[PDB]
């Protein structure tokens, strides 16, 4: 049942915590962000050339939230794998440490901060993200495989809150080729080797067995069959990892009681959506986008919806508008109480979004900021 005490688990669209021992429940709220950077190059989250890592997560901690999600990729939670870009001055305990024994230390310091964490398996390789959760040369069993070995040693850690189990299933074509030309996700379509919706369940039913204590995230795909992406006007146009308008009649099969369904969801600065366009109607027209996109997930069918990435430029070097995409957003979460989410990034080295640090990874965007801490009262 739990090898921490904790044991976590959906009610309705809620998150709780229960103490085994005690029978205590308690509902949990995740103010996150994203901290990126294991599944990088680096092999380490991110800034602590400029930054000591403790003192980032006291930051963080200082400014209200309470969890994090954090990237990974395969080879950063293999033992022996070396971080690049640390400054040794700033982070003498960190010397000596492989990338797994950094990510180890973080989540202990921020369980400490009580902040919850969501490991995220972001990238197979270690430069981009996948449009599947295999490769021509990694298979499928070896992307459980290593969920597996994650699951076993991080949950020992009782602030892991689960598994997000592949960032953003997306495809690289366009409909209607997308949906049968093997090379992306699809959810509804039949396939089980490219039906999102299939493989998250064989997935999650994997580290569900080795940590039954956890949550399993399941992200959005891109597109899903062709039926359900057109009976939308805007049924082509969500993100990667933001469509989840098969989960009606594609439920992905597993515990209700320990599934969550995560999307993301970006503005102006990530794609020039139409939709954007005043003309279309922008800001007006974007709730009911939200709504069919993902949020009925949770307002018609009464899961948790934590929306695992968003974010933008709120106006820095970025397109204005981002601004009202980001106030609108925030709004719209605040009178649906969607008040679980990730926003990307900590990091401000996204380039098409920066993140709540300005390039000097010290001081914060004030404003960017105080918008989004409107969520957080």
């Amino acid at each position: 049942q739990t090898p921490t005490g904790i044991y976590y688990e959906v009610r309705g669209d809620t998150i709780y915590m229960i103490n085994v021992t005690s029978g205590e429940e308690t509902p949990i709220h995740l103010f996150g962000v994203n901290w990126f950077g294991f599944e990088t190059p680096n092999h380490v989250v991110h800034g602590l050339w400029k930054r000591n890592w403790e003192d980032m997560l006291l930051q963080i901690k200082s400014l209200g939230f309470n969890a994090i999600r954090l990237p990974f990729c395969t080879e950063s939670v293999k033992p022996g794998t070396q971080p690049i870009g640390i400054d040794y001055s700033k982070n003498p305990d960190l010397r000596g440490l492989d990338s797994l024994q950094i990510m180890e230390k973080i989540i202990k310091k921020a369980g400490d901060l009580g902040i919850f964490v969501l490991l995220d398996y972001h990238r197979i390789g270690c430069t981009h993200i996948e449009p599947l959760w295999y490769t021509e040369d990694f298979s499928e069993e070896d992307f459980i495989n290593t969920w597996i070995e994650v699951a076993k040693r991080f949950g020992k850690y009782w602030n892991v809150i689960g598994a997000d189990l592949k960032n953003e299933p997306h495809s690289v074509t366009s409909p209607p080729a997308a949906y049968t030309d093997g090379t992306g996700a699809t959810w509804g379509m039949g396939n089980p080797a490219t039906d999102w919706n299939l493989a998250a369940e064989r997935i999650g039913k994997a580290i569900l067995k080795v940590a039954p204590h956890w949550l399993i995230f399941v992200e959005g795909t891109q597109f899903t069959n062709p039926k359900t992406d057109s009976s939308y006007k805007w049924g082509y146009n969500a993100w990667w990892g933001g469509n989840l308008m098969a989960v009606k009649d594609y439920p992905v099969n597993l515990p209700k009681n320990k599934l969550v369904y995560s999307p993301h969801v970006y503005g102006p600065d990530v794609y020039n959506q139409p939709y954007f366009g005043p003309a279309k109607g922008f800001p007006d027209n974007l709730p009911d986008i939200w709504y069919h996109h993902f949020g009925y997930v949770k307002l018609e069918l009464g899961y948790s919806v934590v929306i695992g990435e968003f974010g933008g430029k709120y106006g820095h070097g970025g397109d204005p508008r981002d601004v009202i995409w980001q106030n609108k957003l925030v709004d719209w979460m605040i009178e649906n109480k969607f008040c679980d989410f990730f926003y990307w990034s900590w990091n401000p080295d996204s380039g098409d979004t920066g993140g709540i640090l300005q390039d000097d990874w010290t001081t914060i965007w004030e404003d960017k900021y105080n918008n989004l801490k409107r969520l957080m009262d």
